[PDB]
């Protein structure tokens, strides 16, 4: 039906633009830039202009938070189209701010909020419409009080907008439009989508679970390092679904004697029961319910048991979802993670560069920036930053922007024009990057890598084999069932140092857009020296929760070398950490699409048990890079560096016969550093590109890292493992 | 504007010397050793001689703790210049110590505190000026009670300074001038500068964070081995910014 649509979140941040689809417009006969009168629930309605985009489905309309709240509806609700009958332009339109959103800032609101928002933008306005505008490092809401030319109008440049004063009191059943929402979360698409899925039916459709009886998820546990926005995500979900958000703070619960703690837990659960669909959020769950063995007080044990029995009592269809955030997935009572109490677990995790960019764009939307703030350069060099680190960085830059113009124009309830006249310059961000101190620097990176097959030259057979083991079971799961045969879940790269094993693993992960986890030799040696091989389990857990994933074990022979050679020190090839890796590999399913890649420069000293079937059964030799791979190395290292066009990198890759990838990396690490040095000397004497002479000067110090004997040994190993037997003449008779 | 400056900490420990910059003096037409009448907040004012130094910026004036407290202002505040119209020398100038800063030490204060401080040093004096002097392994404050030749004067060698007795009670809204400050901290430039940065906007500009909404630092943790003056540094920052220091 043309008068029945479903609400979705708007991609853009436009105040009064709704996105639809061309097939929907086909049955509506509407233009690209016309206006319609959308009628919402509770008799309310608004006027908005439509837009065309292909992201939404045929019968889905995208609306932003402010227009969605104007219609008194939420995501997924039913909204008609009802095109507006072309109401003429407005004349006076009186608008006033809301008292709560204007408190603290006073002055003339025309040149700062009203005029820039209404400049060169014909935005429809109704009597009951309230609109939010971002400026002066704030988000302020304005409500229209009256409109002389009919209740509907369209803002014209000559319209004399009036703002007398006396801000209106906040209404009864209208919520703040800038507190929390899905658009306040940065790049948590997978996790936020998971939470939306688990939470949609229990809360948006409560009577369904009083009439069907299927058990919905009752306990969701958000876990991840601190500062990743778990509380923010829970608040956003509760606000968007409209369910009553009850917040339980771990420290606040545990700061109240030995009485009121239990009373407060019980009262929170009863209040959530008495108040319709609700989300109970228990922030810092490990403060309330840690491992009951490590507790050394009776009241703590009673707190944990009371939480357990409250969670068990929330097995009925009371429409109360209990959410909990912890930084300790393994330091909360295991009895909480059982079925019926906290069944679902969501790992928030570190934001990637895209997520960091999204968070930075969210935190800087109200702030007036400059033109030089890239906001993507910082997002690429904020490694190890959780969203809280990024918020701290943004606030630090903004504060230093205020620390440069601090007492020039006095900020004595201060005027709006001076507030709007601020700017943050990119060098402030580059300053804060050196004063950042990321919290999650020492955290396992789980991200789809940016290495593609372009960054790798040659290795055509290796690329083919890798995509046979990874790309086929992922992108063609129809096979491996028709033929009834599981994909191999592991491969062992072997070859000389510096030949692209890491890049091959990253590129195969990126081709399937799979997560990539790298476990380097120092980490295996850390587990071996400290006898903390139990952490191997955790690594595989991270791989399983991040599926599809490539779990890469670089220099898998590190422990074997640390023990000596092939024998080692008296003992055999088995060690505790590689034994744990074997155990964890046997415990995977091949249906998780977790692929293990081990790399070793010394396949001779590797434990043979890891080469057995059901393990890294395929061995791939990664040889010394051929000339095409050398050209790729040179191009990849030289990209991001201004290099002269006359350099014959193809020629450069011809006498680098037995050179490894690290050899050419050092070749530019020297030529390009000579260029830097020449720049500095010429700048000293005076006060653009890596020339051919720089590359000749660097090649004058070119040495092969891997000797001929080592290459001979690698070739011998490859022969004895790949030359097979004399079965090349086999043929079925007739 | 010639009548709008920003306060900074004084490099030297001189009691009544303020440091400025030559470009600032260019628009003021003042000599190297002349006197000016600096007017502070809350209607208070004092008289002081200026000095030239290149460390401060063009529009920054350096003042020490005692003269800054005489103007009822703190670091970074707005102070005008208003050069003094060359008031003649004083005649009697009666000064008396404050009761709290003199308790425990008694006797004649002329040869120990007054005369050495006023010997070969023409220091301007106002009626409301209170000045601190270091001697006898102590730091003692003296407040002027009266001045016969106009409220402003300049101390002359032949001036008969009078100290009768009866020390004045400590006033209501005036703090002790020798408790804690930035000049009581030794060689913590980096750390003290960091703390000043994080603390300046939240405390000196409170209404800014009721009108902008950017999150300022709410928790600062000073850590280091014992005896490094963390409590001293915190007390100094609180005293200099004027915010209420609550000690737990
Ligand atoms: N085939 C290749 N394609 C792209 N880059 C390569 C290739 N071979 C080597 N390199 C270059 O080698 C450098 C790093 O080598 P890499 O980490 O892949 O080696 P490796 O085979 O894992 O050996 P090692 O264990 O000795 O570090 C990078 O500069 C990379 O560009
Ligand atoms: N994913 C995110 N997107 C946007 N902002 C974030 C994100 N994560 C953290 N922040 C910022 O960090 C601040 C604190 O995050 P917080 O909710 O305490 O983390 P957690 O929920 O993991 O304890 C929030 O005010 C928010 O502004
Ligand atoms: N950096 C410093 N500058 C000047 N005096 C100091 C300094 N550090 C310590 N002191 C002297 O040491 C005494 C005790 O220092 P204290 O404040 O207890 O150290 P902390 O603050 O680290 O506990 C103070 O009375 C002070 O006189
Ligand atoms: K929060
Ligand atoms: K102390
Ligand atoms: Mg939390
Ligand atoms: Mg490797």
């Amino acid at each position: 039906r043309p008068n029945r649509l479903i609400v979705d979140e708007a991609i853009n941040e436009d105040n009064s633009v709704v996105s639809l689809s061309q097939p929907k417009m086909d049955e509506l006969q509407l233009f690209r830039g016309d206006t319609v009168l959308l009628k919402g629930k509770k008799r309310r309605e608004a006027v908005c202009i439509v837009l065309s985009d292909d992201t939404c489905s045929d019968e889905k309309i995208r609306m932003n938070r402010v227009v969605r709240n104007n219609l008194r509806v939420r995501l997924g609700d039913v909204i008609s189209i009802q095109p507006c009958p072309d109401v003429k332009y407005g004349k006076r339109i009186h608008v006033l701010p809301i008292d709560d959103t204007v408190e603290g800032i006073t002055g003339n609101l025309f040149e700062v909020y009203l005029k820039p928002y209404f400049l060169e933008a014909y935005r429809p306005i109704r009597k009951g419409d309230i609109f939010l505008v971002r400026g002066g490092m704030r988000a302020v809401e304005f409500k229209v009080v009256e409109t002389d030319p009919s209740p509907y109008c369209i803002v014209a440049p000559d319209t004399v907008i009036h703002c007398e004063g006396e801000p209106i009191k906040r209404e009864d059943e209208e919520e703040s439009l800038n507190e929390v929402g899905y658009d306040d979360i940065g790049g948590c698409r997978k996790q936020l989508a998971q939470i939306k899925e688990m939470v949609e039916l229990p809360l948006r459709h409560p009577a369904l679970f009083k009439a069907i009886g299927v058990k919905p998820p009752r306990g969701i546990l958000l876990y991840g390092p601190p500062g990743t926005g778990k509380t923010l995500i829970a608040r956003a979900v509760a606000n968007e679904t409209g369910a009553f958000f009850f917040l339980i703070n771990g420290p606040e619960i545990m700061s109240k004697l030995a009485g009121e703690s239990e009373s407060n837990l019980r009262k929170a659960f009863e209040e959530a029961e008495k108040n319709a669909p609700a989300i109970i959020f228990i922030d810092e769950l490990d403060a309330i319910a840690p491992k009951r063995e490590k507790t050394h007080g009776e009241v703590e044990r009673r707190i944990v048991s009371q939480l357990l029995t409250l969670m068990d009592g929330l097995k009925q269809r009371a429409h109360v979802i209990v959410m909990a955030a912890t930084n300790r997935p393994n330091s909360i009572d295991p009895a909480l993670r059982r079925f019926g109490r906290f069944d679902r677990e969501v790992d928030i995790g570190i934001p990637d560069a895209t997520g960091r960019l999204e968070i930075l764009q969210i935190h800087t939307k109200n702030m007036k920036l400059a033109d030089d703030v890239d906001l993507e350069q910082v997002a690429n060099e904020t490694h190890g930053h959780v969203g809280a680190d990024l918020a701290a960085l943004c606030s630090e830059a903004a504060l230093q922007a205020i620390r440069k113009k601090m007492d020039l124009i006095d900020l004595e309830t201060i005027d709006a024009e001076v507030m709007n006249s601020l700017a943050v310059t990119m060098d402030d961000f580059r300053w804060a990057l050196s004063q950042s101190n990321p919290s999650a620097l020492r955290e396992t990176v789980v991200e789809v890598p940016q290495v593609t097959w372009e960054d790798i030259g040659g290795l055509e057979d290796v690329k083919r084999e890798l995509q046979e083991l990874v790309q086929y079971p992922v992108e063609h799961p129809d096979k491996f069932l028709k033929f009834g045969m599981t994909p191999s879940k592991g491969v062992l790269f072997y070859g000389p140092p510096g030949c692209g094993k890491t890049l091959l693993a990253k590129a195969i992960a990126n081709e399937c857009q799979a997560n990539f986890i790298s476990i380097k030799g120092p980490e295996l040696l850390t587990m071996w020296f400290g006898e903390s091989e139990a952490n191997v389990r955790e690594i595989f857990d991270k791989a399983r929760q991040a599926a599809p994933c490539v779990l890469f074990f670089d220099e898998l022979d590190s422990i074997a070398k640390a023990r000596g050679g092939n024998i080692g020190d008296g003992g055999g090839a088995a060690d505790r950490v590689i034994n744990q890796i074997l155990t964890e590999m046997d415990g995977m399913s091949t249906k998780k699409n977790v692929f293990i890649i081990g790399a070793t420069n010394r396949p001779d000293i590797i434990d043979p048990a890891i080469l057995r079937p059901g393990r890294l059964d395929q061995l791939i030799y990664i040889p010394l890079p051929d000339e095409k791979s050398r050209v790729a190395i040179l191009k990849a290292n030289l990209r991001k560096s201004p290099v002269a066009k006359d350099v014959d990198l193809e020629f450069l890759a011809k006498m680098t016969n037995g050179f490894s990838g690290a050899d050419l990396t050092e070749i530019c690490q020297r030529a390009c550093k000579l260029a830097i040095r020449e720049s500095i000397e010429s700048e000293i004497r005076r006060e653009p590109e890596i020339r051919r002479d720089h590359f000749e000067e660097a090649m004058r110090f070119a040495r092969r890292s891997v000797s001929d004997n080592d290459i001979r040994k690698y070739e011998m190993f490859a022969q004895t493992l790949q030359q097979s037997r004399g079965f090349g003449s086999f043929r079925f008779p007739s």
